């Protein structure tokens, strides 16, 4: 999962 902002432009949730 990736709901954190650290995902930056790699957003996926």
């Amino acid at each position: 999962e990736c709901c954190n902002p650290a995902c930056g432009r790699h957003y996926f949730c």
